[PDB]
């Protein structure tokens, strides 16, 4: 039941017209945030808006994502998504991560006044982060993402506060769509579900580089925590061992100490 | 002119029809909130929903609010406010403050996409906590609190997230004013300026303490004493806005109970009399 959930979750995001007003919560404070999404003409529109302070706003066409901030200048690159909107889970093949994650129902709560289906993702042989998410049970539209750390304790939590699904594209999406807008190594130990994409590897869901150049004198072994952010360095043979990325730090320190030369 | 719009907040969060989507932060996490507000034949109508989790709500008819919690009895008790709705900042005679506070015009920004005149409310003498307002320009509902302590840490933090002003009463602030719900011996000596007892009790359960309820109209404290007994220590425990002083001195336990500074509340204690 539950993958097929989280399936109709990624695909919801992509394909229904809708607003969600949300907080992004994590070490540095609370976020306010308004995420606009529609389709038209099997195109992708959508706006990020930035609710408090400055006028921060980043829309979606198709394919190309433009950035505004007042007093600066306007610009177009390009992208298949706006980065920092939805938490990235949501983009996720979870289909490609089943067979090296769990995926958990934890039952039913409400979270905007929405009945949720509760679900965690868990990666099978315990190296990784997990999610918990909260999908709205109509829509199945995201209603709650956490990240946690593997004691546990919460690294990132998503979390929409008020929420409407429209049929007809609205009016701002509307003029979205017509708008004017600016033109020697080998790692012999990885977690399960990570392949090579400097070496990058991802499962799909987390990602991380493993980075190895001669030591030097100043090469030191250090074990840094940002948030999502593990840098692992260690200093083997003649080697500068360094790791970055989504992963605790005992998984992170594992792959190192597991590079063949 | 701070003080004018401080005033024209307290007034228009009781006299315009609105709903506000808000989260409630503090050091146990952040909460999620809808508050409705309506004034029907000269009456306050609110609700508070709590939009996560189990379904409580609070609603409020006039002078009745009214519980309501999935699996328990709904019960009525009397009030002029739900609390922990708004800020009880809100509800403050700024005007019975103004020998005592500065109103302080911080400048302008936006809180959910609508601009705000920003405004420090400080007591003069140094003694207190202080709030900053976010209010709203056209509206002047308020659209972000926060209870700062007198290092600057923030407290307690109100904040909306959206936002709708109505001209007409909804359907359910409608339908909810026609429903059915539920029916001494001892003087402190120092007080910071503009704070007056509002209560005395005394109460057992059986040694009698004597409590004294202190506010200058915008925050409050007790001051309780009993016999000292051997397990009376000093103490001195901040969870919050609410700070707990417990101080022993002669034969009494003086306690301290409210939204004070540490020092502040730890003078007050000292200065308690006993006798004349």
């Amino acid at each position: 039941a539950s993958g097929a959930l989280l399936q109709q979750m990624n695909l919801a995001s992509q394909s229904l017209n809708y607003e969600l007003s949300f907080i992004s919560i994590n070490k540095q404070g609370v976020e306010s945030l308004r995420y606009r999404h529609a389709r038209l003409d099997n195109r992708p529109l959508a706006q990020l808006l930035q609710m408090d302070g400055p006028r921060r706003e980043v829309v979606q066409r198709g394919n190309e994502i433009s950035y505004f901030e007042p007093g600066l200048e306007p610009f177009t690159l390009n992208g298949d998504y706006i980065v920092d909107s939805l938490p990235s889970l949501i983009y996720t093949d979870f289909k490609r991560l089943s067979p090296y994650y769990d995926f958990i129902s934890v039952g039913r709560t409400r979270i905007a006044d929405r009945l949720c289906e509760v679900i965690r993702v868990v990666a099978r042989d315990g190296t990784r982060y997990s999610y918990i998410v909260w999908m709205d049970t109509e829509s199945k539209l995201p209603m709650r993402v956490d990240l946690l750390d593997r004691d546990g304790e919460t690294l990132e939590q998503f979390r929409v506060i008020a929420f409407n699904v429209n049929q007809d594209i609205s009016s701002s999406m509307q003029t979205l769509a017509k708008a004017n807008l600016p033109p020697s190594w080998t790692p012999t130990w990885l977690p399960q579900g990570f392949s090579e994409v400097s070496r990058l590897y991802s499962d799909g869901l987390f990602s991380f580089s493993v980075n190895v150049n001669r030591a030097t004198p100043s090469s030191t072994d250090q074990m840094l925590r940002t948030g999502r952010r593990t840098v692992s360095t260690s200093v083997r043979d003649n080697a500068e061992i360094t790791i970055v990325g989504e992963l605790p730090p005992q998984t992170a320190k594992r792959i190192a100490e597991n590079i063949k030369f």
